């Protein structure tokens, strides 16, 4: 008997009931969950990665497994770093199962170690994406449904400061 870490990486921009879910369940089958926020160092997100990993520990801090941790690089070499036993990812809409079966293919290649294990989410957050959420604050929309209330919050603080 080993000790498993399953990384949980995104750009979490913001964090979504969905992300909240998935993580929830990886907490029950895995001994350390890493929640791995992507700085997107050429990529462009809307929170800053200090707003990102708030909203992130804000929704998961309760679980005793949960870690948090912004990252750039490869995610192999995240992985490699993290002596990580998995990779986690959500699966709902069909083209995110080909591109999700070539990083996977393609990573295992940069390193055979490598694996994905893939969550479904239950078919009430099975319709939220992190953008479609953001295009629906963006125009004064209500998305207390869909995120928690640290993010309806912190849309609100965006509203404020402009946007
Ligand atoms: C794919 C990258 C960009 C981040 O994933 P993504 O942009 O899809 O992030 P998001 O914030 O939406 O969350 C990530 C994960 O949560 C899942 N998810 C999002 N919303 C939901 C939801 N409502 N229900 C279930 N799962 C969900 C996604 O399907 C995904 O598995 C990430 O792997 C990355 O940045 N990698 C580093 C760059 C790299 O090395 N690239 C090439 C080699 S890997
Ligand atoms: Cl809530």
């Amino acid at each position: 008997m080993s000790k498993t870490r399953v990384i949980y990486p995104g750009t979490f921009d913001p964090i979504t009931n969905g992300h909240v879910d998935l993580v929830t369940r990886a907490s029950r089958m895995f001994d350390e969950v890493v929640v791995a926020i992507a700085i997107g160092h050429h990529k462009n997100p809307l929170f800053s990665l200090e707003e990102r990993v708030a909203l992130a520990q804000s929704s998961l801090g309760h679980l005793s497994n949960v870690e948090f941790v912004g990252f750039d690089g490869l995610l192999v070499n995240f992985f490699k770093e993290q002596k990580a036993t998995a990779v986690l990812r959500g699966l709902r809409a069909v083209s995110d199962f080909e591109y999700e079966f070539q990083l996977a293919n393609m990573n295992r290649q940069l390193d055979p170690h490598f694996e994905a294990v893939f969550l479904t989410p239950s078919e009430q957050y099975s319709f939220i994406s992190s953008t479609l959420i953001r295009e629906i604050a963006r125009l004064k929309g209500d998305v207390t449904k869909f995120v928690p209330q640290a993010v309806v919050e912190a849309f609100e603080r965006k509203h404020q400061q402009g946007w």
